[PDB]
């Protein structure tokens, strides 16, 4: 079959399962497609994510836990962009995503759509939420 | 918790998005620009830069823009593309192309978890992981 390109999130420390469970709690049509955990032999902590794949709707996403830390983190340069279906949905998502995170652009009307927000979530990942007219 | 379309999004600083799309499209056969809107003379970005675009690499669509607003941050390895490569021929070609004017953070090799793997930062700074299973 043909080469596949997908986004990939590298969490530092032990966060990937928490993040997947959090993202699954935001979108009902979502699930974990693949999960492999470290055992007792390391190098990551036992039970942490060696490699996983989850989907949010029709979008699959890879992730890992990395026991190796680096100076960099997630930044707004590479983000998820969500085409929201309703005002209630964008309000719920903006509130959930900014909880323990940061509202880089707080929810409001920035002139190019009905509503938009730019959040960095509690794991540091950037989420753009857009509600089109 | 309703349906919503979730897609990756690349924010280039300055004027790079169309060059980046054209570059990525040259790497994959099943790839096209789906939507592109360039600034006219109205601003706020420079005329001819990308206001909004959507491209796809295989079955994966990706948003991008040119941002006339500059920031201190850049792309980092925390959020990357991961490519399940088909063959040795393909991974070698892609590694060469992506590392040209870029950085081989993990040069192409057998790192023990698959046949071949590389981690490149391309000439735009974007991280690409290339894997040839197993």
């Amino acid at each position: 079959m043909s080469a596949r390109v997908r986004p990939f999130l590298m969490f530092q420390g032990v966060q990937a399962e928490a993040a997947m469970n959090f993202y699954l709690s935001l979108f009902d049509d979502a699930e974990i497609l693949q999960i492999q955990r470290y055992g007792a032999e390391g190098p990551g902590p036992e039970g942490s994510v060696l490699k996983a794949l989850f989907r949010l709707g029709d979008q699959s996403v890879h992730c890992i836990d990395s026991h190796v830390r680096h100076a960099f983190d997630f930044t707004p340069a590479f983000s998820f962009f969500v085409d929201c279906e309703s005002n209630a949905q964008i309000e719920r998502l903006a509130e959930a995503l900014s909880d323990g995170g940061k509202a880089l652009m707080p929810l409001g009307d920035y002139g190019f759509s009905q509503r938009f927000a730019w959040l960095a979530d509690r794991f540091g990942v950037s989420w753009q939420l857009n509600l089109a007219g």
